[PDB]
DNA sequence: TGGATGCGCTGAC
DNA sequence: GTCAGCGCATCC
């Protein structure tokens, strides 16, 4: 993540719904906001969060009675996207894990914040012929909010990952913000090889397999794309190996494959996945992050999550269109 | 709401 | 056909 100067949202109160490991809580903390209130249902999820925030989450949502949750500005959540990415089912709102978005509308409803923040994966954009978006707009327009949606690639925001999300900006229509804007790609100078732990803290990550098939020769130049190198098995997820002077493939929750959730890398003539602390870094959290216990836990975790960088730059975008309020 | 990994249907070229 | 994917199915 990186240092803000301008805390933009200073004064502003946010809820941190299905919060997770809490990337939207560092995000606007860092630009001044406070938390009064967080809601993540996982066991292990909230073990962590109380780890590096020291408070439990409130569980399932579904439950929780709208009026209890503390008055706020800004509602952040990432909500779940099984049932929309592009690598599942794709059953939407037919799934039993794809209707939380209802919920989110049912606490806008009643708690009206300024701003509410919301976060999916790029399929989320496009599914089913773009019927799931349009619902997401018409709900929070008949709110009586703004509707900004963009997706969005962390490569372009300083972070080595082709990490490609939908961010949904809603502002309160009293509040007549026209002037948000998403913020602006630039160069990356960061890449996978500048994340990377030292070779003895990883040793026990390197998978040697005789099936490991090198199909182009390493780079030997950055470049801002993911460089796949080789395969293993049949090549399909979790069984593809890229070259660390380009860019990570996208972290996930429940990927499988032998470099399961991180993909393979090829590291100074040898194949491994990524250690949970280099996927914290891809993700572009503080190496002051605790990461939990449990290595199987701690990827899920970073692959359900948000990229630091890139909601910080949206928050303070946020926070610069609320303070514009001239005579 | 355990940990591990082989696997494809689909979206976007 | 090329490849990627906050995933799924099934094993212990
Ligand atoms: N009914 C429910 N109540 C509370 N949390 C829920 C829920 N259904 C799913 N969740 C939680 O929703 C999260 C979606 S992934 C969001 C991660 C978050 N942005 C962070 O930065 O990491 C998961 O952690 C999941 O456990």
């Amino acid at each position: 993540m990186i240092e803000i100067k301008d805390k933009q949202l200073t004064g502003l109160r946010f809820i941190d719904l299905f919060a997770g490991l809490g990337g939207f809580r560092l995000a606007l903390e860092s630009c001044g906001a406070e938390c009064v209130y967080s809601n993540e249902w996982d066991k292990y999820a909230q073990e962590v969060y109380e780890m590096n925030f020291g408070e439990k989450p409130e569980g399932d949502i579904t439950q929780v009675n709208e009026k209890t949750i503390p008055d706020h500005d800004i509602l952040c959540a990432g909500f779940p996207c099984q049932a929309f990415s592009i690598s599942g089912k794709q059953k939407g709102f037919e799934d039993s894990r794809g209707t939380l978005f209802f919920d989110i509308a049912r606490i806008v409803r009643e708690k009206k914040p300024k701003v509410v923040f919301m976060e999916n994966v790029k399929n989320f954009a496009s599914h089913d012929n773009g019927n799931t978006l349009e619902v997401v707009k018409n709900t929070m327009n008949e709110l009586d909010y703004s509707f900004h949606a963009k997706v969005l690639n962390a490569l372009d925001y300083g972070i080595p990952q082709k990490r490609e999300r939908i961010y949904m900006i809603c502002f309160r229509n009293d509040l007549n913000i026209q002037n948000f804007q998403f913020p602006k790609p630039f160069e990356l100078n960061t890449f996978v090889k500048d994340l990377l732990l030292p070779d003895s803290e990883v040793e026990h990550l390197v998978i040697d397999r005789k099936d490991l098939v090198m199909t182009n020769q390493e780079i030997e130049q950055t470049t801002p794309k993911t460089v796949r190198l080789g395969i293993v098995g049949k090549g399909g997820q979790g069984e593809r190996i890229y070259s660390t002077r380009g860019i990570a493939i996208t972290l996930s929750a429940y990927g499988g494959g032998i470099f399961a959730k991180t993909g393979g890398y090829l590291v100074n003539g040898k194949t491994r996945k990524l250690h949970p602390r280099e996927c914290a870094r891809v993700m572009g959290y503080p190496d002051s992050y605790k990461v939990h216990p449990s290595t199987s836990q701690a990827y899920k975790q970073f692959g359900n999550s948000v990229v630091i960088n890139v909601l910080q730059y949206i928050a303070y975008n946020i926070g610069s269109s609320l303070n514009f309020k001239p005579y």
